[PDB]
């Protein structure tokens, strides 16, 4: 069911962040120092989605404090899929998974990643078919 996992450090281009190892399972890198204004892009590796409908978008996450939240969208700005809040989990390499649904048309994607507050670091994202 998996269409695609992205290592968030695998961007080919950013604005305002920062890798850094990780301690979180399978080690490598995540992105961090995430602040509002802040994004990325994987524009040079587009995506396929097979279908029109529902995927599901999971992220894996770490935040100290919580209070952070990110657009999933097009690579540019537009158009946007959704939005989603990051919790607090504990620390800054305490890593748990969130998830949500948006909407894709079939076809060859150039997905981002803003920022529109910080408080977090995000170590890959995976998309998932529903259906
Ligand atoms: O969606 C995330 C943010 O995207 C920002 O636009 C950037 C694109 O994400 C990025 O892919 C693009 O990269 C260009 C590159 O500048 C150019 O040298 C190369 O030839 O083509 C690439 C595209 O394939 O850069 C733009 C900005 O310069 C938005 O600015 C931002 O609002 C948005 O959140
Ligand atoms: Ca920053
Ligand atoms: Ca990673």
């Amino acid at each position: 069911m998996v269409i695609a996992t992205i290592q968030a450090e695998d961007h080919s281009q950013q604005s305002g962040t920062q890798q850094e190892t990780t301690t979180d399972t399978g080690g490598g890198k995540n992105v961090g120092y995430i602040d509002a204004g802040d994004w990325l892009s994987y524009a040079g590796t587009p995506v396929n989605i097979p279908s029109s409908g529902s995927y599901l978008i999971e992220y894996r996450v770490a935040s100290q404090n919580g209070g952070g939240s990110l657009t999933f969208e097009e690579a540019g700005g537009a158009p946007v899929h959704g939005t989603i809040a990051i919790p607090a989990t504990g620390g800054w390499q305490t890593w748990t998974t969130i998830q949500h649904t948006v909407n894709l048309s079939a076809g060859s994607h150039q997905f981002g990643i803003k920022a529109n507050a910080g408080g977090w670091n995000l170590n890959w994202i995976r998309i998932n078919k529903t259906h």
